[PDB]
This record gives structure tokens, sequence and C-alpha cells, in this order.
């Protein structure tokens, strides 16, 4: 037989007879194939050997899992699931296959600004971080990487979350604890790149990362501050204190369209939802139900889209098992 080998670079991809034509597109390493029982075009990820280690056979058997407790169009859905071994003593690689996009996200933050497709990008990543946060599934690692589009700008999450750690909240950062909104932040990160076309809050850890932060957002409230543990609380308190650029300041009026009045009022529209997206503190920054609220989202609202129906440790021996299971069904 059912299956045939193709070297793609260095790794070999055995796959069903049914993919033809593979190409890679992305480094596990990901393949874009024909697909002959379909008649439709996929992507194809190979999963080396994921229960190697506790880390990639965590996240490997949990993503699995949830790909079928989730269905929603702005999330992944799994097409198949195969492995060439025979049995769980030669089990080696797990293949997943979902429909073929045309474009990641970052390549998407990298075009001009356009108030129709942003919003809409944006809309969908609310619907998708609804249909999650519906499901139990808080992601805390969102990021653009992870997220792909069509051209006719429909989008999906890839990941099911919690390596660039640019987009993660203030509370992972400092490790506080965390609501559904913790996911608003890395919206709010990706939303802001797409205007000033740099990553807003850059470093090679979190302690750069956190000083870019404060600088431009500035030294967030003593209410905050006591949400914080002892030891991250003393370092954050003694942080050089910053008041803050405000919101023109951090994304100036030359960073928008402003050639027609729907494009100077859309603008003003998106300022203010970065300002509401934005913000440190999360018992003050805005939910997803209320970001879909927003006058700059809400245009795209649609309650079949929005408003829809919804761990242990383990040995590398045990997690084989698991997510061998998991792949035969
Ligand atoms: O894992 C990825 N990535 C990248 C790999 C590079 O680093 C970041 C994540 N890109 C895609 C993927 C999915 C669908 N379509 C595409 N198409 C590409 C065509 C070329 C231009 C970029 C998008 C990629 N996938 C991918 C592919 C198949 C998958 C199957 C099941 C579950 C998740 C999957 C994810």
């Amino acid at each position: 037989n059912q299956f045939y080998s193709v070297e793609v670079g260095d790794s070999t991809f055995t796959v069903l007879k049914r993919y033809q034509n593979l190409k890679p597109i992305g480094s596990g390493i990901v393949c874009a194939a024909y697909d002959a029982v379909l008649d439709r075009n996929v992507a194809i990820k190979k999963l080396s050997r994921p229960f190697q280690n506790q880390t990639h056979a965590k996240r490997a058997y949990r993503e699995l899992v949830l790909m079928k407790c989730v269905n929603h169009k702005n999330i992944i859905s799994l097409l198949n699931v195969f492995t060439p071994q025979k049995t769980l003593e030669e089990f080696q690689d797990v293949y997943l296959v979902m429909e073929l996009m045309d474009a990641n996200l970052c390549q998407v933050i990298q075009m001009e600004l356009d108030h129709e497709r942003m919003s809409y990008l944006l809309y969908q990543m609310l619907c998708g971080i609804k249909h999650l946060h519906s499901a139990g599934i808080i992601h805390r690692d969102l990021k653009p990487s992870n997220i792909v589009v069509k051209s006719d700008c429909t989008l999906k999450i890839l990941d099911f979350g919690l390596v660039t750690r640019y987009y993660r909240a203030p509370e992972v950062i400092l490790g506080m604890g965390y609501k559904e909104n913790v996911d608003i932040w890395s919206v709010g990160c990706i939303m802001g790149e797409m205007v000033r076309h740099k990553i807003l809050f850059p470093g090679r850890d979190y302690i750069d990362q956190w000083n870019k932060v404060i600088e431009q957002l500035g030294t967030p409230c003593p209410e905050f501050m006591k949400k914080l543990q002892p030891t991250v609380r003393n370092y954050v308190e003694n942080r050089p204190k910053y008041a803050g650029l405000t919101f023109p300041k951090l994304f100036p009026d030359s960073l928008f369209p402003a050639d027609s009045e729907h494009n100077k009022l859309k603008a003003s529209q998106a300022r203010d939802l970065l300002s509401k997206m934005l913000v440190i503190d999360p018992a003050k920054r805005i939910s997803v139900d209320d970001a879909l609220q927003h006058p700059y989202i809400n245009v795209w609202y649609d309650p079949a889209e929005v408003e829809a129906p919804p761990e242990r440790e383990h040995t590398i021996e045990e997690w084989k098992e698991l997510i061998y299971k998991e792949v035969m069904n």
C-alpha cells in the first residue's frame, strides 16, 4: 504494498500510494501531495519517531487526540492518519494529512495592510480561539508560523499550544496563571506586527522580551504586581519604570491608509482594538467575545461561525504504545 518510499531531502517519505507528486513545503518535515482518492491537493506532515522524548511525545499524543475533539473551519481538521510500519514493535513514524493551504501567516504579515483582509483574518483567529476555549482548550502559544491561509483569505490554526516566544502573554512570560484571554495578547501581537511590520516584543530571552513590553506599554498597575509570585514580583517591581507610549505614538497614522473616510475610520478602530488587546493586565484586557463585538471585527460576525457547539507522565516505551493506539484506532 500500500506504500511507496520517496526521498525528500534527507528524510524519506513512505506514504500511501494515493498521495502522488510530493514536494517540500517547509520544515517535522512537511510535503504537498496530490490525493488520487479525494482528487484534491493535500499537506502531509511527518512525525519522525514522536515517542523519542517526553516533550515530542506529549505534544504528538495530545494533538492527535485533540484533532478529533475539534470541529471548526478555522482549526486544522485531519483528513487521514497512518503509519507505514505494520506492528507496534516496528512502529517509527506518524503521517498526518490535511487540506493543502496557500500561504503561511508570516508571509501575509509582510504584505501591505488592507482593512478588509486584516479584519477578516483577525475575525477568523478569534472564531478558532473561541472554538478551542469552548472545548476547554486554552492555547497559550499562538503564533503566525503555526497559522495558514488560503488565497480567498480563509485561515486555519495548525496547533493546540501549551522556539519563538514573542507572541506569549505577560502571564506566560512571568508564570502567573491565566484565563481564556491569554490568547488575546497573542492576537494583539500579530495585529500590531501587520501594522508595524516589525516584531513588537523581540528578544533572545524573556528578560529582553519583558523590557520591550514595559518600555512601550509602561509599568503595570500595583494590582497586577500582587498577582505575581514573590520572586517574580521582586524582579518586576525593581525594573526601571516607564510611563508607556500612547497608542497613536506606538502605531503612527503613517502606518495606516488614510486616502478615504472609510480608511481613516477603520484606522482609528484598529488602533482602538490594539489598545484593548495589548494590555499587560489580563484583568483589564479585552475578552474573546468582546473582541468579536468590536466595530473593527463584528462586520464579519456570524452566529454559525462564532457560536459553535464544542494528562499524565510516561516513559518512551509507554508513549510509543499510546500514540500507536490512536493512529490504529
Ligand atoms: O506543519 C506545517 N507547517 C509549517 C512547517 C514550517 O514551519 C511552520 C509550520 N505548514 C503546514 C502546512 C499546512 C497546510 N498547507 C501548507 N502549505 C504551505 C504551502 C507553501 C507556502 C506555505 C504554506 C502548509 N504544516 C502542516 C502540514 C500538514 C499538517 C497535517 C496535520 C496537522 C498539521 C499539519 C501542519
